[PDB]
This record gives structure tokens, sequence and C-alpha cells, in this order.
């Protein structure tokens, strides 16, 4: 059937512990800002916190943030995930300063802390996941394809156990960093700001003036003249009707999308994870400004 993924918090270990960690991660994001031309690491880390959640299949339980597998050469290496690697390189550092956390703690909240310094929702996280062996890392092709329509979409997010509105919400990340032509062979930022976050992918989605085009790797994208992009994925999501109607509701509605924004990217960093009845609470991190660092 399904394995089972116990969470185990690091020996002796509590809130201040990670707290500290998420400092380290914060600090290194304000320092490192030259990074794409001054996009800095957030997006990136909230790509590779996605990415090493995103490999999980509710019915058997494999993949997922649990065992940290992103570390091994098959996952590393996925074809999906190129230019993760540049995630991976900021994490060494704050990794070799905290040897004691574990890969999936560390890649899931680095994801966490770059959603917050961008100054989107708080996002409770929970610690305990356990690095497994190089065996269990899950085989490429788990993670979706961006050339794709809305069927397609939906049916690939029912195996991360999530629902319309879920999809939906994650997908406001979109407003994040942008698609790198050598990477994923997609080009261009989809909005302005690209690292804060904002409801202004659905907003671009709804307002701006698409026109679907090819770009230099001979892949079609969607293009606006404000210099924006959509992914057909992207669009898919005006172009289903159940789609469209929760892009509306989150392009009028900030503290909403931020809401649902945290419970799904939450639920997605914590797919496959048991925790035990008395396992510590969700942890709530305070930002470097709330805490005049
Ligand atoms: C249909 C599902 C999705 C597809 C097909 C997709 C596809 C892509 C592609 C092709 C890129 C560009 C990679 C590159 O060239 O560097 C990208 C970037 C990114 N994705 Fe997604 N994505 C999906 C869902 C998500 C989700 C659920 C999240 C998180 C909640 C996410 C977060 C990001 C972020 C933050 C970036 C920017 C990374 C950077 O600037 O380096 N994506 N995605």
């Amino acid at each position: 059937t399904p394995l089972v993924h116990v969470a185990s918090v690091e020996k002796g270990r509590s809130y201040e512990d990670f707290q500290k960690v998420y400092n380290a991660i914060a600090l290194k994001l304000r320092e490192d800002d030259e990074y794409d031309n001054y996009i800095g690491y957030g997006p990136v880390l909230v790509r590779l916190a996605w990415h090493t959640s995103g490999t999980w299949d509710k019915h058997d339980n494999t993949g997922g943030s649990y065992g940290g597998t992103y570390r091994f050469k098959k996952e590393f290496n996925d074809p999906w995930n190129a230019g993760l690697q540049n995630g991976f390189k900021f994490l060494e550092p704050i990794h070799k300063e905290f040897p004691w956390i574990s890969s999936g703690d560390l890649f899931s909240l680095g994801g966490v802390t770059a959603v917050q310094e961008m100054q989107g929702p708080k996002i409770p996280w929970r610690c305990g996941r356990v690095d497994t062996p190089e065996d269990t890392t899950p085989d490429n092709g788990r993670l979706p394809d961006a050339d794709k329509d809305a069927d397609y979409v939906r049916t690939f997010f029912q195996r991360l156990n999530m629902n319309d509105r879920e999809v939906v919400a994650l997908m406001g990340a979109h407003a994040l960093g942008k698609t790198h032509l050598k990477n994923s062979g997609y080009e261009g930022p989809w909005g302005a700001a690209n690292n804060v976050f904002t409801n202004e992918f659905y907003l671009n989605l709804l307002n701006e003036d698409w026109k679907l085009e090819k770009n230099d790797a001979n892949n079609e994208q969607w293009d606006s003249k404000s210099g924006y992009m959509m992914l057909p994925t992207d669009y898919s999501l005006i172009q289903d009707p159940k789609y469209l109607s929760i892009v509306k509701e989150y392009a009028n509605d900030q503290d909403k999308f931020f809401k649902d924004f945290s419970k799904a990217f939450e639920k997605l960093l914590e797919n496959g994870i048991t925790f035990p009845k008395d396992a510590p609470s969700p942890f709530i991190f305070k930002t470097l400004e709330e805490q005049g660092l």
C-alpha cells in the first residue's frame, strides 16, 4: 500500500532553533540580492520547495517532501528541475551552519521563508521530515508539463490531493520570478514585481491583452505588450469556466488569496507525512522585519 513516514523532531530542537534557521535564510536572501538580474533567490526557493514536495503520489506515498531526496543525482538531474541547482547552492551554507536540520525540513523551510520575506502570507510550518536513502528517490516525470490544458492540470493535481480552489491558489505563486529559456524552454516573467508576493498573477491573467506566440525554443506561450507571459497551463485557468471563477475571486480579494494560498502551500509541503498526536504545533515564524532585524 502506502509507505508511512512519521515526523520525528530533530533531537532537542524547538521553535527558537528553527527561527534561527529561518533568520539565516532571510538574511542571505537580503544579502545575495543580485541573483537573476536582482530578482533575488526568493522565487527559486519557492520553486524548490514546490518541486521537492510535488513528486508526491497519494496512491502509494512515494515522493513528497519527507525524504529530502533532491540531494540525490536522479532527482537533482530531473530535466523538470533544471535551474533549481541555484536554490540548492543558496541553501548549502545554511545547511553547513545548521547541519542538524533535515534536508526535507530545509527545502520546505526555504520556501516558507521566501514567501514570508517577500511579504506573502504567514505559512505555518512543521518540522520532523527525516532524510531517506538514495533508493527512495522518486523517478523523473512526476512534475507537471507546461504545454497542456485545464483538463491536464486538474487531473495532474488530483495525484497531490488538490481540488480546483487549491490548484488555482497554488498557481498564484507564479507572481514570483520568471521562466528562463535555458531552463524550461519558456521565457519571461508573469508580472512586474516578481519578488513581492501578491495576487498579481490573477490580475494579469484577467487584465492584460494576451497573444499566443512562439518563443525562441519553438514553444507556444501567451505574451502581453507589458512584457509578461503565461504558460499554456497558466492560461488554461481562464479557459476553464470553473478555474475562471476562482481566478476572478483571487483577483478581487487579496486577503482570501493569502489565506487560501497559505493553507494549500502548507498542505503541499506536508503531504505524505504522519504527525504524531503529541508532535509540536505548527510554527509561525516572525519575519526579519517583525523582529527588527
Ligand atoms: C501546472 C503546474 C505548474 C507548471 C507547469 C509550472 C511550470 C513552471 C515553469 C516552466 C517555470 C519556469 C522554470 C524556469 O525556466 O526557470 C516555473 C517557475 C516557477 N514556478 Fe511553476 N509551475 C507549476 C506550478 C507551480 C506551483 C504549484 C508553484 C508553487 C506554489 C510554482 C512556483 C514557481 C515559481 C516561484 C517559479 C519561478 C522560479 C524562478 O524564477 O527561478 N509553480 N514553473
